[PDB]
DNA sequence: GTCCGATCAACTGTAGTTAAGCTGGTAAGAGCCTGACCGAGTAGTGTAGTGGGTGACCATACGCGAAACTCAGGTGCTGCAATCT
C-alpha cells in the first residue's frame, strides 16, 4: 500500500548499490559488522564504511604530516 | 492511528584493565568400555472351545428276478350205452 516509499526505498537501493557498495556491505552492516582501524596503536571502530574510510584517510593525512 | 518532543542510552571524541603461556610436577574436568539390573519388547506359546467334514453303518426305495400258491388245464381208462352188423 506505502507504493511512492516502496519506490523511493526500491530507487534508493538501486542508487546505492551503483554506489560502490557490493550489496554484501548492506548485509554485513546489519550482521554485526563493525570496521576497526588497522594502524600501529588505533583500535577505533565505526559502524559505517564512509566513516571508517574518513578515519584512515585521517592516517593517511597523519602520514603526510609526518 | 498519529502527533509533539522529552529523554535512556545509541554511537560518538580518548584513558587505563583483561588473557595466553612460560619451568614444573600435579589433581582437576570430561571421559571410555566391560560389566551388572531391572523394565519393557518381540512374539510364539498354552490350554480350551466351536465348528465342519470324513467315515461307517443303516434302511429305504425301485426294479429284476426267484420261488410261492391258486385255480383250472390235461391225461387215460372204462361204465354204460348205441351204431353197425
Ligand atoms: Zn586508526
Amino acid at each position: 500500500n506505502n507504493n511512492v516509499e516502496f519506490l523511493q526505498n526500491e530507487v534508493d537501493l538501486e542508487k546505492r548499490l551503483e554506489s560502490g557498495e557490493n550489496g554484501l556491505n548492506l548485509l554485513l552492516n546489519t550482521v554485526g559488522r563493525k570496521y576497526r582501524c588497522f594502524y600501529n596503536n588505533c583500535s577505533r571502530t565505526f559502524k559505517t564504511k564512509e566513516k571508517y574510510e574518513k578515519h584512515i584517510d585521517k592516517h593517511k593525512v597523519h602520514e603526510l604530516k609526518l
